[PDB]
Parts: C-alpha cells; structure tokens; sequence
C-alpha cells in the first residue's frame, strides 16, 4: 500500500542533463514526488530569428527527465501559473488509467494538482500534455519529455548480464510547424492564441517547417555539445512524442539499443541506426572507444541537416589505430 | 494431403469484431472454408459529408478477418457481382506462390473464383485486392483486411507460457486520398472510375486528406466504441495495408506485442506505442486494470486528431486507487 | 595487431550482384583491400527520360557491397578522379570513429586516401559519402552501399542453428528530389553544381518525385530481373541511406530477418512486410517453394507502383498444389 511507503523528494535538472539517481539499488519501493511549472512563451528555434509560440513544462523543451525504480510510484505536482494563458494537463504513458493521468490533472491559469500513479513497467516512457480538444497542438508546440523507470536490480542484457551507464543525456526531438505569410517568411505572432489556426494548417500538411532538438537548431552543438571521455558508457534517452525518428551516431554505434524503450525486453547490439516511434521514448547504451567530436542524429539526413534534427557530443582520450587508421592520406593520384 | 483433411465452413462477422473461434484447439487440420463478395460503392467518411468512391471486401473497410489455425487451408470463394464495374483479385500475404492468389483470383464483374492455399505460417496477415496495373487504388480505396492464423496450441509469451485473449477485436487504418477542385472543396465523383486520375494525382503526393479506422471518422467512437470489463484481455489487431502507423492505447499499453504480426517469434512486453509498418497488420494484448473511456490511436497525433486515426473503448470495472490516485484536486496555487 | 595479418584482394562486382566470398569460414583475420572510384554523371532515372545530376561509387546506384568477416580489417582506396566536379569521403556506418572515416578520406577531384578500419560488428552497414555541409545532396544524389559483415561462424537461427543462403542481391533505394520548372516538366541540368539549389528546395518538402531500386524505375525488372529457383535460399540486401522503406515480396516472405541489419541479433521469422530505417541496412532470407514471377517491393504501394520502388523475381521450378490451388477458375456467378 502506497499510503505507507516512505517518500522521497526528487529535485529537477534541465535538459540534456538527467537528475541525479542510482541504477541497481538496495532501496525499497518509495513515493517519489516532483514538481514541474508550466511556462507557455516564444522561443527563437532557428539561426534566422524565426520563432515559436511554444509551450513546456519547466521552461525546457522537451520536459526534464524524471526517473524512479520499478515498483515506485510517482507524485507530481503540476502547476500552471496565472502568468499562462492556456489549460494544461500531464499524461504519462507510463501510468495507468484516466487517459494516463490527462482527466485527473486539468489544470487552468491559477491552479496546481497532485497526480500519483504505480510506476510499474520498467522503461523510457514519453509524458505530454494533452488537453481535450488541443492535444497535437500543445504537444507539437513543446509540452513532452521523459519517464525514465529503472529496473529495481539495474539494466540486463538478452543473457541477464549486468549493463550499466556511466551518463545519461536526454534528447527530445521536435517536429515544428511554423506558418508563413504571403511573402514566404514564417509568421511571428503576439499571442500564443492567434499561432493556432494557422498553425493547424501547417500541422494538417504532415510537413514540419523545422525538427530540431532540444528546442532549436544546434542546441546541442558548441558550447553545449554533450561530452564524454574514452572508456565512458553514455545512455542517450530520444523522445519524439508526435513523429517517428531514426537516431544514429556517426561514427559510433548503439551497443544496446531498447528503440520501444522498454527494459524488460532485450536490447539489440550493433545498431547502425534505430527507431523511435512517435509517441514513444527509447533509449541507446554506447562505451566510446575513439576521441573526437561525433554527430548525434535523424538519419532522414534532410531532417538532420536541413531541418535541424541533429548534435555533437565532444569526447575526450586516445586514438586507436587497431579500430580506425588513415593509411595514406588524401594525395594526388598517381602517377 | 488437403485433399483428404476434413472441411469447416465458417460464417464472417463485420468488423470490429472477429468471428468465432478457438485459440489453444485439440483440433487437426482442416480445409476451412470462407466467402466473401466485392461491393464498390461510394462512402461518406467524414462529419462534413466528404465522400470517397469506395471498394471493399463484403461490404466493410476493413474486410472482415478470417481465422484459421497453422496447418490449416483457406479455401475463399472470391464472388464479383455484375453490379460492380471493375476486375477485382486477392492477395493473401499469408499465401505462397503466384502473387499471393492474385494470378489465381482474377475476377471480372459477374465471376466468381476460388482459390485454395495452406496456412503454414502463424501470424496477423494483411490480404488485400491487387489488379494488375490499378494496385496502389484498389488498396487505398479500401480493399483489404487480416487474415490471423493462429499457432496450434495458442499464443505463448517469450518462455512459452500460455497467452489468451478474451475478446478480439479488428481495426484496419486507412490512409485516404480525397482530391479537391479550384474552390478547395473536396470532389464528389458520379462513378469510381472518374475518381481515379484525381485521386492518384493526391496519392503521389503522399499526402492523406483524411487516415480513418474502419471507414470513416469516428467510426469507434460513440455508440460504436469498442468495450470490454475490468480483468478482461483484448486482442487488437491493426492492419495497414499501405502506410506505417503507431498505434497506442491512452492510460494503457501493449502488454504482449507482435508489431510485426507474426507468432513464432517471441512479442515485446510494456510498449507505450507499437509500429505497423505499412503492407502488414500486428497484434496486441492488453489486460484491463482500470475503468474509463480509452482512446486507441496512431500516436502521431496530428494522423489522429486532425486526420482521423483515432477510437474508444468503454472499459467498465472499478478504479483502483493503487495504479492511479488524485492525490490533491485542480485548485487554486497557494497563498 | 592488423599489421601483421594476411592481405586479401577482393575484386567488386556490380549490383544486383554481391561478389563471392564464403559465409562460414575456416580462415583467421584478415586485412582485405578494396577500391572504389568516384563517378559524377547524370542518369536516366524513369521511362520519361527524367534526368538526375548523380554520384556514385563505382558507377553504380547503390555502390557495390563489401564483403568481409567479423575480426577482418576493411582497407579501402577511395580514388576521386580529376574528371569529377566535386569533393568527397566516405562514412562507414561499419567502422569507429573518425565519423566513419569521413574525416579521414576528404578527396578533391585528382585525389585519393587510403582507410582501414576494424570490422568487429557483424551485419549489413551502409556506406555513404558525407562531405562536409553538402551531406544530404551527396547522399540523396546516389552516393551509398552496403558493407556486410558476416559472422566467422556463419548466420545463425534465434536457438543458433546455422542458416545460409545460395545466392545474394543487393538492393538499394533512392529516394529522389528532382526539381520541376513552371511548365511542370522536370528540369535537366548541364552541371551537377547547377542542379544544388533546386534540389535542396523541393528535398526540404520531404516529397520523393520518385523513389527507385538500383538507380532506376524498372531497373530489376525484364531482362534485368533477379533470378532464383525453388529450393535455393537467396539473401536480400536492403540498403536505404537517407528514408525508410518497407521490403516485401508477394507471394513469399521473409523467412528470417534481420530488418536492423545486426547478425548477433536473433531474425525474425515468417514476415510478410519487414522495416529499414533510414541510415541504415537490412537483410532477409527467403527459401522458394513456388515457381513464377515475384514482385520485391517498398509495401507502401504508392511508393512502389508510382513512384518506383518495386523490382521482379523470376524463379523456376515445379508449381505445389499443397502450398496453393486454383480449386474453381473465374467464370461465370450461378446460376
Ligand atoms: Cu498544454
Ligand atoms: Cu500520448
Ligand atoms: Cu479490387
Ligand atoms: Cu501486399
Ligand atoms: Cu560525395
Ligand atoms: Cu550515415
Ligand atoms: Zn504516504
Ligand atoms: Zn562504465
Ligand atoms: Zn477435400
Ligand atoms: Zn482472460
Ligand atoms: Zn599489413
Ligand atoms: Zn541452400
């Protein structure tokens, strides 16, 4: 009975980071709580200027990520301050029941609520808010991220073997929808509100004006690439709640890679490139074994390159001749 | 020798039911027999009256599902009235050989065929209409179903335990292509055959106007939703015949999957959201924990919302506090 | 250490066909070397006389596919001859680090590079060049292949039974952007440079004008057909750098697997339609039991039939009435 279990207070961090937690551990089943505050405002999604009128839970798109055991349950508090203009709810594809906690948390300007359900499936599970009659459009516009429920004894491998992360950096891919005028250039409007018609618009074509992750084209490139160092076991999480994706790293691979995102199955090994549905979380273990700056990606490479649906992560050690070596160089051809 | 095998006649029901059958069966082998009859007509598939010059098997987009056992033979009487206007045929993806029965099954408004085939492969199996030269409008304008052939003695989970459904219920996806004239109202045509170049002018697009379950939007919602109790297990199959869709069940999942239809291979466990890639249909169980009105859905929301990919199940029972609890209603933020 | 291995020369053939090699073998590690030579030109892509400014390895859409054993070295000679235009590289998807040898293979036109690296992932990988901020044009305009990787041991079975196949094909399928001007004819372009622009625009639509196996409409179907007979297992390769795709082949199946393309992985069995994600390399076995032409297609069928990604199988041998019967041939409905 969840009503006797000890509780535990789980402060948030912002995206690409994930808060603090254990893998494996001798804990026992608690009720973890959260607090997130929504915050609808204009974004700039591009190098261009372009904007959005976008909406998040805790400022970030995508949402952070929350992340508790098997067996827990999970208390979130969701706020949505007089400040914002639209009502709000959370759905978590993790829960059960009440269209995933949508009907229990309808939330107007002004209010808060306290949802609580089991988390009982382990996995990486998409949460988006979902207000009846607006749900693509508050979904597309920002308001989704990630459950992460770790097995209570740690991730395993088709065999049973113990598998680990030494990091773990969360990505949500954001397929946008930014209308244009008569001129051809994209639509900056004064209200969330007055996006919306025309924004339905754009949606109804299947055609995204941008996808990009974590909110903008090059989020996680330069100064906020993601790191890592040789010999460092990555768990990168990819949500996309609306749009299927491909990730892929370029010059790396998903060493065990759970693409339904669901712990209890066994990964696949070797992966190339694997795929995300829309309306889903996976997630992709990687050890480094070169240094250098690799590209994060959506191997639709016109969305990763020319829509924006890609990153860097900057990685620390030695180079390896046994597993890549330039034998000659580019030179004129002989003779 | 199917020759020798004793035969069955089994009476079809309309979607979304399935007709009756045995899932684990003491029974051998047998020729089972089915008929079904072509009917092009003209369909509204909308809440504007937006209407689709239609074609279907027995009279339903989808065609009804047959249900057979592996070891089993199908024997379909394929019946084209003279009340039609155009050749129809069937391929079976359950089949082996000449173009899945196409070759066998090709039929002119006034005949009849019938074709024989061994059910020797377990699975969720698209069928679909496929002329040659018309194949791509056939399909999209509603010809296909599922044909499920179920192992011998029942579905089993990955360590080969026993799995059942209680009730069954079938779901066909289809993407539709409605062309539009000068004032951007959608056509209505005299006859199929005026339909077509407008129409396959739309599909190169790949653009849906509209992607609807069985037939129209909102055909299982309302007095149609789908149903089922508190400890019930349901089977959903979904079938697309063309294009790739994410099914996903809201405050539930997929307890057991098989996106990829097929029963020897082993199905995944807790999916938030599944994928049928088009040309196929897949099969989830789902064991109801929790009263309500669920949406089934592709979870690309804009397919769904905005296009059409959407229904309900009625799901009657009690609530259980310890999945899911409002623990503090919508109400004012302090102070 | 790769210095002190044997050196093998391998000789590339053109696709459809995969040049001999052994699955399980006897054979230690061994540093195999290959070389490719960039060609620029245009092609014919339809039965229109539509146009396409291209670049291949090889002179071939796709490029030849590599063969080696897990534990081998790839040690390949890109040579960009003076004749071509453009810069180029090339990307193991196979390999680690360096972004797949990308940054280690950068060849103006009169250059050349030589590459090794460690081939210690089984399965098919793609290859493709990614010159740097022209990596979607490069690819999309015919630039990829495949790299197979066999297990020393040989294919395996999920209970690790062995599997081979007879004879392999390899497959490759271009989603392609070619422009139009204001007449509605596509527009032919006297320099690949000149056809960038035009094409980025209608590529960021995410709109195929067509999508083609092996370089062309109609490419492996006529004369040009794959061939196999009853009783022989043939390996399908699926390659597809830049978009999803749905393999299927009507009238048989997929008789194991491996739609992510990663031998350690166990196959899926019995599939009617399987998934290759964009980026990436897929494989399936089929044993033929029935005589007669084949259709091996992408099941969305607009993107098959319209478009053009749709080939032929034309198999010999002797017709099985147990596996299928014509019972009643078309004729007249009673009475
Ligand atoms: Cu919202
Ligand atoms: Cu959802
Ligand atoms: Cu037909
Ligand atoms: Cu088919
Ligand atoms: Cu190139
Ligand atoms: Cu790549
Ligand atoms: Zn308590
Ligand atoms: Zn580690
Ligand atoms: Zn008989
Ligand atoms: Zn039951
Ligand atoms: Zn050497
Ligand atoms: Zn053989």
């Amino acid at each position: 009975d969840a009503d006797k279990l000890p509780h535990t207070k789980v402060t948030l961090v912002a995206p690409p980071q994930v808060h603090p937690h254990e893998q494996a551990t001798k804990s026992g089943p608690k009720v973890v709580e959260f607090t997130m505050t929504i915050e609808e405002k204009k974004m700039v999604i591009d190098d261009k200027g372009t904007t959005l009128q976008a909406m998040t839970f805790n400022g970030s798109m995508p949402g952070p990520t929350l992340v508790v055991h098997e067996g827990d349950y999970v208390q979130l508090t969701l706020v949505n301050p007089a400040t914002n203009a639209m009502p709000h709810n959370v759905d978590f594809h993790g829960a059960t029941g009440a269209l995933g906690g949508a009907k229990l948390t309808n939330v107007n300007p002004g209010e808060q609520a306290t949802l609580r359900f089991k988390a009982d499936r382990s996995g990486t599970f998409v949460y988006h808010c979902a207000p009846e009659g607006m749900v693509p459009h508050h979904v597309v516009s920002g308001m989704s991220g990630t459950l992460m429920v770790l097995p209570r004894d740690g991730l395993k491998d088709p065999q049973g073997k113990p598998l680990h992360y030494d990091r773990a950096y969360t990505i949500g891919e954001f397929d946008l929808y930014i209308p244009k005028g008569p001129d051809g250039k994209y639509k900056d409007y004064a209200t969330l509100a007055e996006s919306y018609g025309d924004t339905v618009q754009v949606m109804r074509t299947l055609t995204p004006s941008h996808i990009v992750f974590n909110g903008k084209v090059g989020a996680l490139t330069g100064a906020n690439a993601l790191t890592a160092k040789v010999g460092e076991t990555v768990l990168l999480i990819h949500s996309q709640a609306n749009r299927d994706t491909r990730p892929h790293l370029i010059g790396g691979h998903g060493d065990w890679v759970w693409e339904t995102g669901k712990f209890a199955n066994p990964p696949q090994r070797d992966l190339e490139t694997w795929f995300i549905r829309g309306g889903s979380a996976g997630a992709a273990l990687y050890t480094f074994k070169q240094p250098g700056v690799y590209a994060y990606l959506n191997h639709n490479l016109i969305e990763a390159f020319e829509l924006g649906a890609a990153g860097h992560i900057k990685v620390e050690g030695k180079w390896n001749d046994d597993l890549m070596k330039q034998i000659k160089a580019p030179a004129p051809i002989p003779r």
